[PDB]
């Protein structure tokens, strides 16, 4: 009983409908849950020293050829078409960063650079396979770009590697397996740039003692992949992560930068994703906390209520007092018996239901409850804000004990 | 100069290409600008109580076909297809968010029904028509569709109007010219209906203190418009804010609601933008400002600078001040003469330059230059900072005198 299509129609969350399949509608509170997603990807942009653009939705198919998406990918691809030219709604997100990363001479200094988008990408799927978040015709990428020099590979590996288990590890997801993806049949570029990719790959999980197994044949068209697998509370298996190399995209597309020596270079690409994507992930985080979201992602976070309307003026005060913390709170004044109020708040999965009685307004204190059913009593309205802050901007998973 | 294309490239912003016409690449300096937007318009969301959604890029042609807009616009419409079906690109959000509101029955209680979007929009314009961010093919809008009674329009309008003078004020756009668009010649509803939405929009701008003009006959078939002209400081004229009342489409689409008296009742919708295209809105800031965005806007808001090597940790200290308080933060450290760091730090708008010498690593003090050529001299740094912040917060158009 912990199914993301249930929960998302229960809580209003997001809806689908056959006149765009796989395709979702985010609702008012979904949303916010896809919002506050976007600001923990964005606060590590930040810390890993990303910087953050924004791609064009199509380009012409004369460069989906070029870089040679079209050859690999065209029937799962959207197209349209304008004044006699055709376009490939995007698949992917890193050709629109390489023509980023060309415009203005680039050198040495400027490298490694970091460049990540949360990429709109459309893929043709078979309608019969879509299913939920979790296989979807339109999704959202946590992508990046890394352009490099080969001799900072290793580390900008070792870093993406960081990342992922970093992003994991906050929503409690420990049990990762991982594996490597090594040269399709059908692929670009050089067997030597092909085994380089793959041994680098190899070497950054040796050193990180991240055991993994081969995928023999299964890399992507452009390079080799590092393929990250997490675990849910059901120890069912998602595909999330994934960290590539390419020395074949940048040459295509003409990138690049005057090194040291003053010599022209092309440099080296990394791709990664950690989420996969925003919609999908949402889905997982749905089901792995059944709708007890972390209050850090609650769509609402507090809910303040009255016994009568004696406390009413004094519920509206704190209420106010909770928005200028940052929070996301409603007041419910209700003519309702506090079982009722307690049980529709609840439902609805807010974290923390913040009561007040005559004895709460005369002590200037208030009795928290949690939607887990534990009396934390009557608490100082200053204390438990600055706990709740701290909960929320810590990103906590548990909430007050 | 005030040409954005020009400071676009200048400023490192954006740039266009000709494998996507009309589709902007965000580069990480104009990406941050857009955010920042963004946020400025989510702020006044929360304000005006607004909801916010997300609805996917395409739909099925089907129900295009029932907006009645179809034969009007088939024209500048992207379409793309899959298994038989035809998708159009969605160039307006508003039948996205009748969908939404399809969702669950919904009651007079829910009504007014605020939906607002950044709503990612393509409309296939001619390529010889196409300008800088002015006039593009991708576009997003400020966006909301609000559903509501008739007997609610009135009150309604007179909070989109207020929204509209609120968010001009903050950009400094205090010369506005209002139109009241009328009955067309071909138009659905009955004259009555007319009479009375016409009325309802001229109150609501007298209940506002709002001299306005007729546009005699320039409203649509589906109801009459207010829109907002403001005048930048070369006194050019920029249409941006629309307030339209629609009676056609929630029929259209099969939405209603329970009313009061239990009947079926088709709700009245306002679809209303106040930036209009954010592309276009960045563009006229652009000029306006010639560059000089106010300090919450700029890509970069502060550089801090040392004048010998000897300052490199100071400026790395305060840095980390800076970033910990929320500043967009650089360190120029490079053994560069500080006038040329000045001079470059100027070039690119950034509102502050932070010159840290011997004498002011010794006091504990910094130097404030700003990019109008402005010495304010040797200041306490948490003053400083707590200035800087509160310029910020406020999105003042005045930097530090
Ligand atoms: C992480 C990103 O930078 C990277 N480009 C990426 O998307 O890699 C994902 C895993 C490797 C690539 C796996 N794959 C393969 N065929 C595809 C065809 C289409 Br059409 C679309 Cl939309 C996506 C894919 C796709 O994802
Ligand atoms: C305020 C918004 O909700 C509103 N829908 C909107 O876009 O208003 C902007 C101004 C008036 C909008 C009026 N118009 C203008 N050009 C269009 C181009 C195409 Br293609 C299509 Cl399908 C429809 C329209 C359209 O109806
Ligand atoms: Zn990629
Ligand atoms: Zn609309």
């Amino acid at each position: 009983g912990r199914d993301h299509r249930k929960i998302g129609k229960q809580l209003d969350l997001y809806h689908m409908q056959e006149e765009a399949p796989g395709m979702v509608f985010w609702h008012n509170d979904g949303w916010t849950i896809f919002r506050e997603l976007e600001v923990f990807v964005r606060s590590k942009l930040k810390e890993y020293q990303y910087q953050e653009v924004k791609g064009p939705f199509m380009m012409d198919r004369v460069l989906w050829e070029k870089t040679g998406h079209w050859d690999n990918y065209k029937d799962a691809m959207f197209t349209t078409s304008s004044e006699n030219r055709e376009y490939c709604i995007k698949p992917m997100n890193c050709p629109g960063h390489v023509q980023i990363f060309n415009q203005g001479l680039k050198s040495y200094r400027d490298l490694p650079l970091r460049m990540a988008e949360f990429g709109s990408c459309h893929r043709n799927e078979p309608s019969g396979a879509l299913h939920g978040l979790m296989r979807v015709r339109g999704f959202t990428q946590d992508d990046a770009h890394i352009f490099c020099t080969e001799e900072q590979i290793r580390d900008e590996v070792n870093a993406c590697i960081r990342m992922v288990y970093d992003m994991y590890s906050t929503f409690g997801f420990e049990k990762i397996v991982v594996k490597l993806s090594t040269r399709p049949d059908k692929r670009i570029g050089s067997d030597e740039m092909w085994d380089r990719a793959e041994a680098d790959l190899a070497v950054a999980l040796e050193e990180n003692n991240i055991p993994f197994e081969y995928q023999l044949g299964e890399g992507a068209f452009y390079g080799p992949k590092i393929e990250f697998t997490l675990y849910d509370c059901l120890d069912r298996a998602w595909q999330c992560g994934t960290v590539q190399l390419d020395f074949s995209l940048p040459s295509r597309l003409s990138a690049s930068y005057v090194g040291e020596d003053n010599e022209r270079k092309v440099p080296v690409m990394i791709h990664r994703a950690i989420l996969g994507s925003m919609e999908r992930f949402i889905g997982i985080l749905t089901e792995e906390f059944a709708g007890f979201f972390p209050t850090w992602l609650a769509p609402v976070q507090v809910v303040v209520m009255n016994i009568t309307d004696s406390q009413s003026e004094y519920v509206n005060e704190l209420t106010q007092k909770l928005q200028n913390a940052g929070i996301r709170v409603k007041a419910d004044l209700r003519n309702e018996k506090i079982g009722f109020k307690i049980r529709e708040h609840t439902l609805r999965r807010v974290p923390y239901m913040l009561v007040c009685g005559d004895k709460e307004v005369e002590a200037g204190k208030v009795a928290v409850r949690t939607r887990r059913g534990k009396d934390l009593g009557s608490l100082d309205v200053n204390d438990v804000i600055e706990k709740l802050q701290q909960e929320i901007r810590s990103r906590s998973l548990q909430q007050l004990e």
